[PDB]
């Protein structure tokens, strides 16, 4: 799932006949764009650092939704701009982003909701290193989600939930394909009370990973699963902003097979993570939104058993991400 979409399919939804022809000319939305800047620096298990900066610049984000239909859908077209360094390697990668996302709803009644969201990422790219001068990548990453809603307005609660089947095949073409499949569920109670907005977004994951070297030769068997707890606040200014936190508390871990290529067969990753996002959102005037956020995360790995190269049993992910949005409501 799209992380930045799914917290707007959430809070929509909190936003709660003519003909097909007037009625398909009554769609409202969004056209907006965005730039998101990510510092990224691993010390991994040589004990030497990795770091990476990012630059995504998002063209165009287009929201449309049609609430008699109660359908609504995304597209996005990102830029992507990569540059890796660490001692004795350097990796520049340079990518195109779409999204694509449908959400089908369906009103149960007394405060009850489902619905179906199909959402698509394609990604294609190109890599430059010493030993690689244009390598192409393509990445198709698959989201079907179920979901459940209920809110109660005698109490202002309720929450969402839903399932997510999710498939990503990437093609490094010399690099060989790597697949991950797998399911996910979410469960997110949720209360607003005055200027407040109060819930915890609860998650559990399990996928499979398989990578193989274009000859077949196998890189990667392993089973995963992950899961989290996110609080999340929120207050409303009376006039008028709205600021926002999210802290994130989470485990995952990577159990490899006997069938697993160089050298991890049999070994498992246990990995700890910790994440904090504060935001600012505020209109301008009647048809302007403008929204600023910025995201630290750290993310600590170890292994079952050191194979013999690595200089400690210890991989740490150190992460701030700077993110600004401009949207124009019609």
């Amino acid at each position: 799932a799209n992380v930045r979409l799914q917290h707007h399919h959430h809070h929509h939804h909190l936003e709660a006949d003519v003909a097909f022809d007037e009625s398909f000319f009554s769609f409202g939305g969004h056209v907006g764009t965005s730039v998101e800047y990510e510092d990224k620096v691993t010390r991994g298990f040589n004990n030497t650092d990795k770091k990476e900066k990012t630059i995504t610049n998002e063209v165009f984000n287009f929201f449309y939704n049609n609430p008699q239909w109660n359908f609504m859908g995304f597209y996005s077209f990102k830029i992507e701009n990569r540059e890796q360094k660490e001692p004795g390697y350097y990796e520049n990668e340079d990518g195109i982003k779409q999204l694509f996302s449908l959400n089908k709803g369906h009103d149960l009644g007394n405060g009850w909701a489902t619905g179906l969201i199909y959402e698509l990422e394609y990604t294609r790219s190109k890599v430059y290193s010493p030993d690689v001068s244009g390598l192409r990548k393509n990445l198709a990453e698959h989201s079907i989600r179920p979901y459940l809603t209920y809110w109660n307005n005698d109490y202002n609660m309720g929450f969402y939930s839903n399932l997510e089947y999710l498939l990503s095949k990437e093609d490094r073409n010399a690099w060989g394909k790597r697949q991950e499949q797998g399911y996910s569920a979410l469960f997110k109670p949720y209360k607003r009370f005055g200027n407040w907005e109060v819930g915890v977004e609860f998650y559990y994951q399990i996928k499979t990973n398989d990578e193989k070297q274009p000859d077949g030769t196998i890189n990667e068997k392993s089973d995963f699963n992950e899961r989290y707890i996110e609080p999340i606040v929120q207050y409303s200014f009376d006039d008028a902003g709205t600021l926002y936190t999210r802290v994130r508390v989470g485990k995952n871990e990577t159990k490899n097979t006997d069938r697993s290529g160089g050298g991890n067969a049999g070994i498992n990753y246990f990995k700890d993570i910790r994440k904090a996002t504060v935001g600012y959102e505020q209109s301008i005037g009647e048809s302007w939104v403008a929204k600023a956020e910025y995201e630290y995360a750290n993310e600590v790995e170890k292994k079952s058993r050191l194979s013999g190269w690595e200089a400690r049993n210890k991989s740490e992910l150190t992460q701030h991400t700077f993110y600004a949005q401009a949207l124009y409501r019609f």
